[PDB]
């Protein structure tokens, strides 16, 4: 059996993460300071008397700045008192932040707050084009928008335009964050990467920081680091001794890269164990799908899928000896899930991730057998099997799995397939098929995303990915509306699958495979969370 030829490139990383030793002196007097500087900012959230303006662009400032996870019941209590008080009297730059903070935060406000900004027409007024703080508040609104927000739907290409003429002209930072937020708006950004960006290129730049959220900010990033970096530590050695490096030679080295994307699902201390055990499973089915992609025989193939089924290790000398190292090292990974859950009697849960990977698997193949035999299916049967190809609804289960308060009824609502998974399922699906549409398309990929949605309709390619970012479009506004209160389950595990769509947006900006070549875009963000510190 001659196989295809190795064309992946190397982990660019090498031992840089493989071991860290935390200095105990540094991160315990970080901790002690951040105590004292966490009460002092509290106490300015509980300020009475403030103006609504005031109190929206001080909760804007502590979300940016990353330290909002420590504000969560606070926030909460003020967000809730301004949506229940009704303030239809504000300018663009307030009323567009009261909207966005609100919808974010799940209370359903009216879009009519905007109706005084435009025209009979429904159309923006221009008389508000020189209005810079308002047009950057209303674009970063714009992306919050539900099915029922139509009369925002002039919102991003007004205040797009306008920014970018005034932009050159305006003092810095402000400059800066402009510039930065007609790249990547807050709402799409993965969190971490908002943050850092936020610290130390605008606010540590602003005439009028305030001192106290700037330090506390600062030391926060730093400490927090200090744990990833531990974690990616231990994670770093797992990876090293299975050593599929070298034993399977065929597959994406990319376990610093599959770290970020566990990072990006959630950052904060509570969520330790919970990331170790994504980024084990990104790792993992992304060695079984090289396996599939550029390496396994038809008939190889069809062995490794049923031995998946059935999921036992009895299953194993069906295999090849290399279909062996993964296989045993799948249903040991699942045995050691079961274990690490066992003190907190979570064991039983494991097996809904482990349905989602069989899901995975089976999906894997069907698609092994439409290329082998040059199938180039309708819209609608592709994407039968091609959602589950994302990974997405096995990746959002994976993610409860370290969530302490998870439910089995959490996980029952998952299990079904709910809007806002779909959602951002289909957001990977469409953005990953536009970006490696033509790597696949020379490989001999017939039944790719945009040439199934080309032949179906008849149309060109140009009009298919048009196609395909609509259904991204809508796909964002289901995303949006499946935040909204009440919620089908509580909030803390609706944000992972939010997480995992802007990880999409990221990894695939400017339409490239960032995780395939993670050089562009993924390692300036690795070396910015992961490698340097915030400088005090
Ligand atoms: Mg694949
Ligand atoms: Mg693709």
């Amino acid at each position: 059996i001659v196989r295809p030829v190795a064309d992946f490139s190397p982990s660019l990383w090498g031992d840089q993460f493989l071991s860290f030793s935390i200095k105990n002196q540094v991160a315990e007097k970080y901790a002690k300071e951040i105590e004292a500087l966490k009460e002092q900012t509290r106490n300015m959230l509980l300020a009475t008397g403030m103006k609504l303006a005031d109190t929206l662009n001080l909760i804007d400032t502590i979300e940016r700045l990353g330290i909002s996870y420590h504000f969560e019941k606070e926030i909460d209590d003020i967000l809730d008192q301004i949506y229940n008080q009704n303030s239809n009297c504000n300018d663009l730059c307030t009323s567009a932040l009261q909207f966005r903070l609100l919808r974010q935060h799940g209370f359903n406000i009216s879009p009519e707050i905007f109706s005084k900004f435009q025209d009979e027409n429904g159309k923006f007024k221009e008389s508000l084009a020189s209005d810079v703080l308002g047009l950057l508040n209303l674009y970063e609104a714009s992306h919050v928008r539900t099915h029922a927000d139509d009369i925002l739907e002039d919102a991003l290409a007004f205040s797009t335009i306008h920014l970018e003429s005034a932009a050159p002209h305006l003092k810095s930072p402000l400059r800066e964050q402009v510039t930065h937020a007609l790249e990547q708006c807050l709402h799409k950004g993965v969190p971490r990467v908002e943050t850092r960006f936020f610290i130390s290129s605008i606010y540590d730049k602003e005439q009028s920081k305030n001192n106290v959220l700037l330090r506390f900010a600062k030391l926060d990033f730093n400490l927090l680091q200090m744990l990833h970096k531990q974690e990616l530590a231990q994670v770093s050695r797992w990876w090293k001794d299975l050593d599929f490096v070298t034993t399977l030679p065929y597959a994406r080295d990319r376990v610093v890269e599959c770290y970020f994307w566990a990072l990006g699902v959630y950052f904060e201390p509570q969520y330790s164990q919970a990331r170790v055990m994504l980024v084990k499973t990104i790792s993992m089915i992304s060695i079984v799908d090289d396996t599939f992609d550029a390496y396994g025989t038809v008939k190889e193939l069809e062995a490794y899928t049923d031995a998946i089924q059935r999921w036992d290790i009895n299953e194993i000398d069906r295999l090849p000896d290399y279909m062996k190292i993964s296989y045993k090292a799948i249903l040991d990974l699942y045995k050691d899930y079961e274990k690490e859950l066992s003190s907190a009697g979570r064991s039983h849960i494991v097996c809904h991730a482990i349905e989602r990977m069989k899901e995975v698997v089976r999906n894997y193949n069907v698609e092994s057998t439409w290329f082998i035999e040059g199938y180039t299916p309708p819209v609608s049967e592709y994407l039968s099997n091609a959602l589950a190809t994302t990974t997405y609804y096995y990746l959002a289960t994976t993610s409860y799995l370290g969530m302490k308060s998870a439910t089995e009824q959490d996980f029952e609502w998952l299990s079904k397939n709910p809007k806002i998974l779909e959602a951002s399922v289909i957001i990977c699906r469409v953005i990953d098929d536009t970006a490696t549409y033509e790597v696949e398309k020379s490989r001999g990929q017939i039944a790719t995303g945009i040439e199934c949605c080309m032949r179906d309709y008849g149309i060109s390619t140009k009009e298919a990915m048009a196609k395909f970012q609509n259904m991204a479009e809508t796909a964002w506004k289901d995303i949006n509306e499946g935040l909204l209160r009440p919620t089908p389950v509580s909030t803390e595990f609706l944000t992972p699958i939010l997480n995992l769509a802007r990880i999409v947006e990221v990894t695939y900006i400017h339409n490239l495979d960032g995780y395939t070549h993670p050089e562009k875009v993924l390692k300036p963000h690795i070396i910015n969370l992961l490698v340097d510190s915030i400088k005090i």
